[PDB]
């Protein structure tokens, strides 16, 4: 089940996002709506996280069901990065043509916490 | 033409997500309906036969049919007055075709069906 959730247009340009990742992000829908989404704050990183985000839309607007792990300004108001597991979903209309995209954001495992996870089970066993 | 309401619901119809239009046209609040059937919502509350439609709906819309028709809802002044709405639902798919979820959307055409009334009776 996603934590952040989004509605862009077939070009990514934002229509509407959850409150979790406004708040998460220290953003508002006035400062994003109807601008593409790789220009939020959330993927401004770097130059080289907004361009992964730009090319993770446009591929999707293309019909493909993308997915990965992403950095974002999206803790504490923006000021803390998370891990997130990333997908955009295309959504279609009844001709089949692509009319939105469904971005969706979900918590990753902490690296120490899956190896705590498998030493655990290995010394329980 | 883009929508005025849109909600994102689970593959069952449950609802997930709905813009704050539609939520302050309906008087509805995001805890009321948030995790149930979007049928049992005020929106589709004229009446029994009202709902029983939105339910059919969602249900086509559940196994991958998209849906698209006039309906008239409790969605202006807070739930007291009904409009007309272009109303559509778009199932939505995962790469395997699985439908994961429904987008609901609306336009309200109740200006549109006034003003073609005045236009029939220019006419004559």
């Amino acid at each position: 089940l996603y934590e952040f959730v989004g509605l862009l247009d077939a070009h990514g340009n934002v229509l509407e996002v959850n409150q979790v990742a406004l708040e998460g992000g220290g953003i508002t829908m006035e400062e994003i709506r109807g601008k593409p989404f790789w220009k939020a704050r959330w993927w401004q990183i770097s130059k080289k996280t907004e361009a992964t985000q730009k090319r993770l839309v446009e591929t999707a607007s293309s019909g493909e069901f993308v997915r990965c792990d992403v950095e974002i300004l999206g803790k504490s108001g923006g000021r803390e990065v998370i891990a997130v597991d990333f997908s955009l979903l295309p959504i279609c209309n009844e001709e089949g043509s692509i009319v939105y995209l469904l971005a969706e954001g979900r918590n990753i495992t902490d690296k120490k916490k899956a190896e705590a996870m498998l030493a655990l089970k290995n010394q329980e066993l």
